[PDB]
C-alpha cells in the first residue's frame, strides 16, 4: 500500500518527507506519536502573546549551516525577518564579586582561550590518550600552568570555563573531555520562530500523509520484500522503505527488556550489533530551559550574553598550589549538599537587546535540567529557586531586585523595579517521546560509531535519519535537516529509476 | 697555515649561540664562533634610552608559551632562583579609530566577534581543500566581505577590515604583500614579554668558552675542499680549516650569495656555489620588515586599561557602499580602484602601553613594510618622527583619558622626551626583520633545503630554517640545538 513510511515527524521526517514529495514520490507517510509536528522544535505563548522556542533556538554555523542558507535566500527575496544574530559579548556573574567579565586584571577570556589551545594539545595527534572528564582536564591544567596562573585565575576561570556545560546540556564531571571543545562554523543566528521553518516544510507536500498520535510499536522486516509497521491503535501499513527518525535516547530502548516503556519499538529482526553497540559508546544530554517574563524591561540592555558562574572558594586555590601531582590532587579534593542556584553555571539570553522582548530564556543542564523540569507547574517554588541569580543579575543590571508579579495584583510604585508575570519550563527530560536533549559524550564515548551504524543502516530498507546520524551538524536542527534530505534521495532515485 | 677548528659557527645570534652551547655541552673542543657586529644576540637586541630605561629593539616576547622549549627552560630557573624574568602581558585590546574613537567590546560593532568569524572563514578557505590558489591577505577580507554582507551591518563592513589588519604587525607586512595562506597561524597559548631578552642572550654565550667568541670579524667566503675540510676567510685576512660550519645569517643576508657581486657586506662566496634546490627556494620565500619605535615619556599620566592598543587605519563610508553594489570580487576590485601622502592613519599601528605591564611610562610601537623602510630611514630626524606620530599619539592619550603629548626631547600632560628607533632594514648584517611569505610562497622548500644542508658538512641553523617556531626566536634556538645535536654524534664516532 506504502512505498516508503517516514516514523517521526520532526525536522529530519518532514524533511524526508518534503523531498520524496520534491521526487515525485508517492504514497507514503508520517506516523507521528505527539499531537503535533516538529518535535524537538517547538514554539509556545506567553504573557502577552509573546512566543519562545522551548526546544531549539539558534542556527549554528551560519557559514556552513544550509538550512540556514535556504532560510537567508528566502529573507532575500521576500525581505521578511527570519533570524537575528545575536551573538554578543558575554557578561559573567559570580555570587560574591559580581561581574568578573573582560576584567582588566582576571582576564579570564585569555586563560580561557589558552585552556582551550591546551586541551586541543593534549588530544591532537595521541588517538586519545586516555580520555577523562571535562572537569579531570581542566584540573590537570591548572595543576599544569599555576605557575604562570594568579590566584583568582585559578578560582574563577575553571567556573567560567564551564559555560561549555551549556552546549552540551551536561556537568563538567559527567562530560567527555575528548568532546567537550568543537568547531564553531561561524555566528549563530537566533531563529525568530523556528516554529516557521517546520511550518514551511511540514506544507511542502500532501497533508494527508500525517498521521499524528501514531505510536509506532514494531518494526517488522520480512525478507519477502515488504515492511510491516503497525501503530498503536493497532493498525498496520505495508511499506518498502522506512525511515526511522526517533531519537536516539528512544531508539536505545529497542535493545533493552521491558516492551511496554513509552516509544520503545520492537524491531524483527533484531538490531545487528553494530547498532547495538553503537549504544554503548553513549549518549544523549539534558540541556533544559526557563523562560522569565516579565512586565516590561526595567534594566540595562548592555548585552544579551550572561552567564552567572556557580561557587568557588579560596580553599580551592590553596589546593591547587599545594599539590604536588594528579593523584594527590585528585585526592586532595576529598574536602567537603544542598542544590542551589549558585550550585552550576547559568546561560542567560536576555531577550531585550537582542528581541525586543522584555524576557530571558535561561539554559540549563543535567543534572539540574531533570529536577527543575520536574516542578515545572510549580511556579512559586520555581521563583524561589532562582530569585537569588535573577536579583544578583539585574543589580550588575543597574537595577532592582525582582518583584514577583505572577498572580494577577497590581502595584504602581513598582514600575521602576522588574515585575515577573510568568515562568515557562521546558519537559523534555520528562517527555517520554525526547527523554532528554540531544546526543551528548560521557568520558570515553565515540560518535562516529553511532553515525556509521546509523547511516550504513538495518539493511537497504529499514534507514535512519536525526541529529544523531550524521557527521557534519551532529546534534543540531540542520543535521536532522540533512540526514533528512540524504535517507530521501537515497530512495528517491531508487525510484525514479525503477519505472 | 689556518688554525684547524672542529666545528665553526657563523653569526652570533641565538641560533649559532645555542648550538655552540650545546657543542660545549657534549665535549667538544676547539669550536669558533665568528660575528660580523661588535656584539652577540643578532636580533635578540636591548637597547639604553631615557633614564637608563631598557628596551627590546629585535625580539620581546616569548610565543607559544604552552610548548616553547626555550621558555619553558627560562621559567624552569624562575621557579628556583626566584627572579623575574619575563611577564604575561597578553591584554584585551583597546582599538582606536580617528573619528570615532574606541571600537573594541562594543555592544553594537561587536568587531572582534566578526573578526573571529573572518580567520575561521580562512580557515574553512584553505584548509583541506587542495589546490585553490593563495591571493593576499587584502583579497581575501574583501572576499569574505563580499560573501557575508548580509549579515553585517554597515560600520562593521567598515571597521572590521582595519580591525583585522594588526595581523601585519605580526608578519611585518602590509595586507596586500602577505600571502593570505599564510596569514593565519596556530598560537601554542599566551605570550610573554621578556624583561631583557639580553639575560637569555647572555646566559646562553656564557655556558661556553669566551675565547671561542669572535667578534667583528665578517666571515666573507666559505669552501669545501672535496676531502673532509672546509675553509673559511674572515675579512681580516684570517683564514680557518674546520671539519663542520654551521652556517646562521638571516635568509635575506644569506640570498646575497646567488647573486653575482661579491663586494656586499655580509655576502659569503660558497665554492661550490650553494645547490640549486637552495637558490630556487629563495624564489618562494621572502622577508618581512616588522619596525619599532620607542617613545620615552617622564611619566605616567594616561589610563592603565590595558596594556595593548591598536590605532586602525582610516576608513570611509564609501567603501561601504562600494561592497554593497559590487557584483563580484572582479567589479569590486575595479570599483575600489578609486584613485595622498602617508601618514601615521595610512596603515595600523600597534603600541604595548609599557606602563602596565612593567612599570616604565614608555610605549612600544610596531609597524610594518613599507612604512617600516620609510621611518628608519629618516630615523635621526627627531622632529619629523614626532611631528608623524603626533596625531596618532595624541588619539590615545584621549581615548586614555589625558590632553596632547608635548615635546619636551630638550603637570597632567604627558610629556615625550625621546624618541628610538630600529634599524634593522638599513642594518647590512640583518636586511629586514624576518622571514615572511608574499602570495604564492612555500615556506617548506626553504626549511627543508636548509635543514638538509649543502652537504654533509656545510650546515644551516636560523629562524628560516625550522618548521615547528619559525620566525622566532625559540624556533632559532632549536635549530641550533640540532646542528650542533647531529655533529656532536658525528665527531663522537672516532
Ligand atoms: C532544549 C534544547 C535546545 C536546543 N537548541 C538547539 C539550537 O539552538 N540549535 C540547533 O541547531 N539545535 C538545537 N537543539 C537540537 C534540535 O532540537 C534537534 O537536533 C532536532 O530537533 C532533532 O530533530 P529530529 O527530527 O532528529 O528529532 P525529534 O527529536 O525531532 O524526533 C522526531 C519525532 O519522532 C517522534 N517519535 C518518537 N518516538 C516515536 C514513536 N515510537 N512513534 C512515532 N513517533 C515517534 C517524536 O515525538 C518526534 O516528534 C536543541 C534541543 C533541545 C532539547
Ligand atoms: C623588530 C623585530 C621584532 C621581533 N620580535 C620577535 C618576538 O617578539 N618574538 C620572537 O620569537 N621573535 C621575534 N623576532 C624574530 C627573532 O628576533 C628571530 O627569530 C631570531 O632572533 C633570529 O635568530 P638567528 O639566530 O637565526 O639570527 P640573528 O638574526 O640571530 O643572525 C645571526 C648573526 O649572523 C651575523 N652575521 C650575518 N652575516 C654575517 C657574516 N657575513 N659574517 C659573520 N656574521 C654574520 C649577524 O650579525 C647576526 O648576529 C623579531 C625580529 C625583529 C627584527
Amino acid at each position: 500500500k506504502k512505498k516508503v513510511i517516514i516514523i517521526g515527524a520532526g525536522i529530519a521526517g518532514l524533511k524526508a518527507a518534503s523531498t520524496l514529495h520534491q521526487n515525485g514520490i508517492q504514497d507514503c507517510l508520517v506516523l507521528e506519536a505527539r499531537d503535533r509536528v516538529g518535535g524537538r522544535l517547538q514554539t509556545v505563548t506567553g504573557y502577552q502573546g509573546r512566543k519562545y522556542d522551548i526546544g531549539a533556538s539558534w542556527h549554528h554555523d551560519t557559514l556552513t549551516n544550509p538550512l540556514f542558507l535556504e532560510e537567508a535566500q528566502l529573507s532575500l527575496n521576500d525581505g521578511r525577518t527570519r533570524f537575528v544574530f545575536d551573538d554578543d559579548n558575554f557578561i559573567y556573574i559570580d555570587e560574591e564579586r559580581g561581574r568578573v567579565d573582560h576584567d582588566k586584571e582576571l582576564l579570564l577570556e585569555i586563560v580561557d582561550n589558552e585552556m582551550s589551545k591546551f586541551a586541543e594539545l593534549e588530544f591532537h595527534q595521541h588517538l586519545g590518550v586516555s580520555d577523562c572528564s571535562f572537569f579531570q582536564l581542566v584540573m590537570k591544567y591548572l595543576l599544569q600552568r599555576r605557575q604562570f596562573l594568579t590566584n583568582d585565575q585559578i578560582r574563577y576561570l575553571p567556573q567560567l570555563c564551564r559555560y561549555l556545560e551549556l552546549w552540551h546540556g551536561l556537568d563538567w564531571k559527567l562530560l567527555s573531555a575528548k568532546d567537550t571543545y568543537f568547531g564553531h562554523q561561524g555566528r549563530n543566528a537566533f531563529a525568530l520562530n523556528y516554529d516557521s521553518v517546520v511550518q514551511r516544510i511540514a506544507q511542502s507536500f500532501p497533508q494527508n500523509w500525517l498521521k499524528l498520535s501514531c505510536e509506532v510499536k514494531s518494526i517488522t522486516r520480512e525478507p519477502s520484500k515488504n515492511v510491516t509497521v503497525n501503530c498503536e491503535d493497532g493498525t498496520v501499513y505495508n511499506a518498502d522503505y522506512v525511515i526511522i527518525t526517533v531519537p536516539q535516547s528512544v531508539l536505545n530502548l529497542s535493545v533493552q527488556p521491558e516492551k511496554n516503556l513509552r516509544g520503545r519499538i520492537e524491531f524483527q529482526p533484531p538490531l545487528k550489533p553494530v547498532i547495538q553497540d553503537a549504544f554503548d559508546k553513549i549518549h544523549f544530554g539534558a540541556l533544559g530551559k526557563v523562560i522569565f517574563e516579565f512586565e516590561e524591561c526595567c534594566w540595562s540592555n548592555e548585552s544579551s550574553k550572561i552567564v552567572t558562574l556557580a561557587n568557588s572558594t579560596n580553599e580551592f586555590v590553596e589546593i591547587v598550589r599545594n599539590a604536588e601531582n594528579l593523584d594527590e590532587l585528585d585526592s586532595m579534593l576529598e574536602r567537603e549538599t544542598s542544590v542551589t542556584c549558585w550550585s552550576q553555571p547559568l546561560f542567560f539570553v536576555n531577550l531585550s537587546k537582542s528581541t525586543g522582548v522584555a524576557s530571558f530564556m535561561m539554559l540549563m543542564q543535567a543534572p539540574l535540567t531533570n529536577h527543575i523540569e520536574s516542578i515545572r507547574e510549580d511556579k512559586e517554588r520555581l521563583f524561589s529557586f532562582f530569585q537569588p541569580v535573577l536579583n544578583k543579575i539585574m543589580k550588575c543590571l543597574d537595577s532592582e531586585d525582582v518583584i514577583d508579579g505572577m498572580r494577577p495584583i497590581e502595584n504602581i510604585a513598582n514600575a521602576n523595579k522588574p515585575v515577573l508575570r510568568n515562568i515557562i519550563v521546558s519537559n523534555w527530560t520528562r517527555d517520554p517521546y525526547s527523554r532528554g536533549a540531544y546526543s551528548a559524550c560521557f568520558p570515553g564515548d565515540d560518535p562516529v560509531d553511532m553515525v556509521v551504524a546509523m547511516s550504513n543502516g538495518q539493511d537497504s530498507r529499514i534507514r535512519f535519519a536525526g541529529e544523531h546520524t550524521i557527521m557534519d551538524g551532529a546534534g543540531c536542527a540542520y543535521g536532522a535537516w540533512e540526514s533528512g534530505r540524504r535517507e530521501a534521495t537515497r530512495i528517491s532515485d531508487l525510484l525514479k529509476l525503477e519505472h
